């Protein structure tokens, strides 16, 4: 096959699209399990899981027999008003059963994360004008924060580089400190600590703007794409308390953590919180169709449906939402997830996986700390061990030891000074075992 | 089935929230060719192609062969930085081949209008900061244009329904007049002197604004969702003349004109104007798949490339860019469109049916006007002829009237008080005949 | 000696490029309605200082009001529980005059900018206090000029004031004007123009939500866009259609408050009372700097009867209210009513408009003259039937303005247009003078 | 008879509910540093005015130059080409005064908030000119406070001042203050302070991009906020953080401005020069409303010789330039150097803050006190551990207030924090009056 000189006529998604850097390419031919081929016919591990997203592996039979079965029945109608079909009525009676213990009401489909995260900023504003409350307008997030690239998503990131190219976006989002124990203003190093150090400060800035003018807080239960950010164990219930205090509305961003990667079925739930919206995506599909979901608990849906005029038009949705091929692979997804308890084999081989990637921090100087949840964990290289200043991902040597990683077969992703793993849920204790190996194997050649 | 009393968890897009209306479903089941069959067994014509998108048929083998044929390889893999898989190297440079006239140069990947839009917005704004002028940050569109839900492409809709539940937005939007001969600030039924009016007024618009801080105007070249209204034929010559006197990129939006709908591969094209940037969905798959993208010319492409600093580095992108199974679809979908000439027969059957319908306007005062290009089409009720004031949809008369045309086997689509028409462009002397009878029963009916 | 003088001041709304910085007409004194210059060259003050200086200058009785204040007491605040006897005389006197708009509460400030950013910062405050807090976008007219606080920059009509300073307020929209010399519909009929306006008006609630939308801001006459003088049904129908929406109307009374136009308000001179007042400029005839913005019965009733934070007025200036400027409004206000200045402003200024005409038959660059009372505008264009106005970077309209002055009265170009604004004390030979010097900078620089 | 009478006017910062509306202290005549009521009983004015009658009420020689420019020209504009002999006078004298600052041009206008609004749109006029129309966001201190128009409002550090008025301008980011009592890392060590906030304010500017950032805005000390004085390096990093991005840096001297906290700039006082500087206030001793912004040579030269449109400035304001306010700003200036009244505020003030410390010893209610030359502010909190800030809705700040006056001493609670803030010609003896009366009020009210 003759990709390996082939001209490239689209922009690869977060990367830089200089020459001669954009004519690299590793062009991955197929997948199979938990390993993907490229068009070299050399075989890696994939240690990235598409991008968190292929949580029960590629080339799975019976998804494959799902999405066959749909297209022959109906690949496609729409869902506007007055108009459905039998696959999204399964897949919302589905997930919202799922999550009954966090009341979840309503889903508002569409087709990805961004999706799930504009939608629910656009429906939260709609809920408080629905209960009489339009001055309910402004947004909080935390720093890393990661929510997806429509402008709304954009707007409440907590990473400049995906805001530098694009200008002023939404107003009235306003950012609150993340409960990083490895960097964070207080160098706080204990997890009570500076869990109380977080809310206080989101106290005062609520106080400060007046919490009625807040809509939602939106938060990750794992912080993932601004690297692995385990918060303690006592933030998220603090974080529900105090979004209490003022009926502000608490959107869990579950669509990495949605569906077991961090060792339940949500994060939020792991941490035993019901938020009021749940994002979901990736995984939900593992990857294999298109599908994102906002979920709805029942004080907002029931608030937006008894809404007064026009507050109970609902004006917001997308012409692939509700896609029948896509539910019909989201419901075989489902199906592997509970049956192979998906969630479980993530709490016990990545805690297997995270406890043998500890002698590395103590081996190479450039490894600063190895921290995770379930199979999410970032390698964090710094310059300095006193001062844990990050790598500068430009002097080239993240990717230089993700590299030689893929070399010794398995596939890890840079992502500015830290290494993301990030493999299918199905991982085995020989597999992470095989990431061991690999990652030992890059630091000595490039640590 | 029992999907009858079925509970519904879901809500749907573009309706009304409330009970009891919030209860009533058309639950479609199964589709072929241009046939759509509910749960109660009862066919219909699908007058409206899903949402214009399914625009080749149901149920096409080719197609599902084409889908099944990539699941067996590699379903799906990301194209993040560096990384990419065949498909995805195929769509985009068979998509820059087709726009070889319009001069296109770069795809960025998506999943559907609505990221079709925002991507365009976004990196618009990238290109005037990798080219060294940031100031150009704003937008103009028309009144009564449709973008999408995202948050920036709801900020540029011209109908106010889309913004009465969300609260403020983008700054920095502006909207003019549409040159809609049927209703417009100057009630011209002149189109020559309607396009004056319109020009006139963009050129004052942008002497105000300066155009040194106008970044894009986005229009769709047959407005869509805001009722079918098609231009002068010299009014899109005149915006990429005036666009072009100022710099200003002129982004198409071709959701809906994109592949044939209004007689030609692109609508831009069929007025005989090359945009700066497209944006594509619903048909380049024809909705057996999600997929989005939005294309830009040599220029933009060569100037972001070759931006300073930070400003080549694309931080804007999807988990499901360049998706493979869906690219394997739209590959098997564009074989079809340029082998069964689909453009031509849009162009052909839609003037016919376009012509059969005119006799409605004498025989039901109901009926205001009759409209369309190619197999996009609308009727719009008035209450007075006269005034030509709109049927206020909040009386009925609109839903009643599509469906007493379901009953008679032809599914449509009320929007406001216009009925659209926007079946499969496969569709056959035959079936526009159908079309037409099914209309003429309901407005005996319910006119 | 002040010629070759180093400029260490930027004059506003002028090219700070050299060398145009570098020139400079000196006003050294004023008495009556003329000035002197420091080359002692005297001439009518046809532009009234702007527009303000309405009484004339040196006014012996506000002199003697100003000092008398001075020794008593020339500042104190007016800040919670604190004031001062002029501010209570002051408050007491402009709710007394605008009975008639039912006018109950009096925000002082020292500006039109002021002024016209206080009312649209309090407008906010009332629908907050109402339990509306949706109610945040402003609606104002094509041409209108308000200030420039950034507030009032946004809702100004004119490109000039925006292109270097960025983006602004959001939720700010614009309007066409009924002007009927230039319109989107070449409407050469006034009824037909203000249905053509309102009906717009209507299309943009409906567009945006009435519900959004907190006030529409407008000018009884639009002076600094050039003079544009409304339909007289279109301010009734502007009333009329806020009401429709609950939506408050600021009148912007900075340049017609106090008789310019005719009239005490030019509001009042449509009759229509607007729900917030917006004065300046003519309230001390220019010898104090002094603003006020006034709420009818209906917003200062919300606002005091608001629950918890919202009837907490958390806006004010250091010198709200200030002793020595409130002493000078006293003493103008009395001069003003008891010369019926808004009497003779209709009348002489109707009688200069009438001179006025036989310019635009003799001169081809003069396009149309319009007014009421003593605000008038001379256009300027290129071409007469395309009434394309004139480029100021041509510098045509600064040279006919400048053979005026020589010719003894100082008049005010602003872009294409003469402005012509004298005080209202304006006699009916003081009138012929200026007709005089325009016919000869027309004959000169036309 | 104006206790009786009915009040039509709105107290600023204060409730507009009844029934506390309409009481009211009502001063009738000040002289020297002391006010005297409708009911012949003098005070202390403790509070100048709104710390701005730094020279004292009644000084005959300013009240001469009023009187003389009045009987001169009262006043004319300066806008484009026209100008007077006052407004050259002052810019002259105020940029040869800030030439250590190296400032080069003044924009002329009313009052404080005028002066932030005017440095806020020119600095988006700067990069403009300057080819770098990105640079929007303005950076500005928690607590901070910078006046009430739209613009200053939008970057403002204390939520009750916006709580009322819904969304203004986007792209304004707020940093932590320097304030050892209450800061979130709780550290009690001015140069660990220091590190804190520079620290967070570098990671501000990454997160933002520097190319986004027009302006960073601060008081030298932050007055209306509690009179929050920053450790003495924390100005001198933030010049130097500043300069590492081009960011114009602010200087917000309305309060601190010609001596108060004991030098003729509070940024010179950190030993800093800012490229643009907010004067009002003192400026004119009250006398007249002024405001000033004055811009360093680096701004006036971009905008000078910017290309096109970008050199012309089209900001200001009818009363820019005032002539009567100019003459008055000149014989209070020769006041302010001649009676050192820099050196006065530094000497009495730290005179008076230490004899402010027995009642921090004394009374529970005292958590600190804390000020620099005369600006100085008790911190009344209802728990010494926790810091917590007394509720002014409770009133008990107020309540201290009102018998501090009934000893004679007027001062001015500002939410939970009492302001003294006395003309700088304050004596060592009123010094101890004021000590005395506060320390009757808390045995009182405490
Ligand atoms: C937490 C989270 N939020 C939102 C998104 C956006 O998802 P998508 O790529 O499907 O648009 C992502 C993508 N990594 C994410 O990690
Ligand atoms: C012109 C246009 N652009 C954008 C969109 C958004 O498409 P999607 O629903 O797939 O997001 C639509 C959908 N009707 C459209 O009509
Ligand atoms: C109509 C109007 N409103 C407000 C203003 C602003 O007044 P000031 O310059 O005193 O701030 C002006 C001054 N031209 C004005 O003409
Ligand atoms: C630091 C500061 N900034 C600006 C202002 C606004 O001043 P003014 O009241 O004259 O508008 C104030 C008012 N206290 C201030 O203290």
């Amino acid at each position: 096959e003759k990709y390996k000189n082939a001209e490239k006529k689209f922009w690869h998604p977060m990367g830089s699209s200089a020459a001669p850097h954009r004519d690299k390419t590793l062009v991955i031919a197929r997948g199979d399990g938990n390993y993907i081929t490229d068009i070299d016919g050399q075989r890696m591990l994939d240690g990235v899981g598409g991008l968190w997203n292929v949580n029960i592996g590629h080339n799975r039979a019976s998804v494959k027999a799902a999405i066959a079965a749909q297209l022959d029945e109906l690949a496609y109608y729409q869902t506007f008003d007055g108009i459905a079909h039998p696959r999204v009525f399964d897949l919302a009676e589905r997930l919202t059963g799922m999550f009954a213990q966090e009341r979840m009401a309503r889903v508002l489909f569409s087709s990805g994360g961004s999706d799930a995260v504009e939608t629910a900023l656009k429906m939260a504003r709609q809920y408080w004008i629905a209960s009489g409350e339009p001055g309910r307008t402004r947004f909080l997030s935390l720093r890393n924060g990661y929510h997806g690239v429509h402008m709304g998503g954009t707007s409440v990131g907590g990473n400049g580089v995906y805001h530098y190219n694009h200008g002023q976006l939404l107003a009235g989002c306003h950012l609150l400190d993340t409960p990083w124990l490895y960097r964070n203003p207080w160098d706080c190093r204990d997890p009570q600590a500076l869990t109380a150090h977080c809310i206080r400060q989101l106290e005062e800035q609520i106080a400060l703007l007046g919490a009625q003018t807040i809509a939602a807080l939106i938060a990750e239960p794992v912080q993932g794409a601004g690297g692995v950010i385990v918060p303690p164990a006592d933030y998220w219930p603090r974080l529900r308390e105090v979004c209490d205090r003022h009926g502000i509305l608490l959107i869990a961003d579950e669509v990495v953590t949605g569906f077991g990667r961090s060792g339940c079925m949500l994060g939020s739930r792991g941490w035993g919180v019901a938020p009021d919206i749940l994002c979901l995506a990736k995984g939900i599909t593992a990857g294999y169709i298109p599908l994102g979901a906002t979920l709805f608990n029942q004080r907002i849906a029931d608030a937006i449906e008894n809404g007064q005029g026009f507050s109970h038009m609902i004006m917001h949705g997308y012409t692939y939402s509700g896609h029948p091929t896509a539910c019909a692979a989201a419901l075989a997804v489902l199906d592997i997830v509970e049956a192979e308890d998906l969630p479980g084999n993530a709490a016990k081989v990545g805690a297997q996986l995270l406890e043998q990637l500890q002698p590395l921090v103590e081996r190479y100087a450039v490894v600063g700390e190895v921290r995770g949840k379930g199979l999410m964990i970032a390698l964090d290289l710094v310059s300095d061990k006193r001062t844990r200043q990050p790598l500068d991902p430009a002097a080239g040597q993240p990717s230089r030891i993700a590299d030689e990683a893929r070399r010794a077969g398995v596939l890890v992703r840079p992502i500015g000074n830290k290494i993301i793993l990030s493999p299918p849920l199905t991982l085995t204790r020989d597999e992470a075992g095989l990431m061991v190996s690999a990652l030992e194997a890059a630091f000595a050649r490039c640590g």
